[PDB]
């Protein structure tokens, strides 16, 4: 009946964006705009209404192709947020996360310790979470773009972003205490 606290939880999720924020542009898209992206996540609660969650995109290649394909060296990147929602019923709840992307990459480093571009913007997401069976839950949740960077007077509205859907697992049932 009552909300639990000092738990934990992890999952995957799965979502697509219109537009990213990318500055190298060299194709013409496979439809208009949207890109489906995977990845996993993590977090823990804290109270009924303040919470912790931590994510980043995974990456899958191919075995069998031998063509060449790189990018970075030795590079690394995790997102950072804390979680807050408000149970509006015992399974369908609501929630919205604030936090950070950590985006670190290496490039030419003598061992001096210097930096040449680091990833550290800030990002919200916003959604709802329901709960289908014991030890399987899941939610979906929107992101937005349009709302950084420089306020903009008039224009576009902000009615569309990054839209999302991943499972989250709960673990912590116990008996008694």
């Amino acid at each position: 009946m009552a909300p639990k606290d000092n738990t934990w939880y992890t999952g995957a999720k799965l979502g697509f964006s219109q537009y990213h924020d990318t500055g190298f542009i060299n194709n013409n898209g496979p439809t208009h705009e949207n890109q489906l992206g995977a990845g996993a996540f993590g977090g823990y609660q804290v109270n009924p209404y303040v919470g912790f969650e931590m994510g980043y995109d995974f990456l899958g290649r191919m075995p069998y192709k031998g063509s060449v394909e790189n990018g970075a060296y030795k590079a690394q990147g995790v997102q950072l947020t804390a979680k807050l929602g408000y149970p509006i019923t015992d399974d369908l709840d609501i929630y919205t996360r604030l936090g950070g992307m950590v985006f670190r990459a290496d490039t030419k480093s003598n061992v001096y310790g210097k930096n040449h571009d680091t990833g550290v913007s800030p990002v919200f997401a916003g959604g709802v979470e329901y709960a289908i069976t014991p030890e399987i839950a899941t939610r979906l949740e929107y992101q937005f773009t349009n709302n950084i960077g420089d306020a903009h007077t008039i224009g576009t509205r902000p009615d569309n972003g990054m839209l999302s859907l991943g499972v989250s697992y709960r673990f912590g049932q116990g008996e008694a205490a």
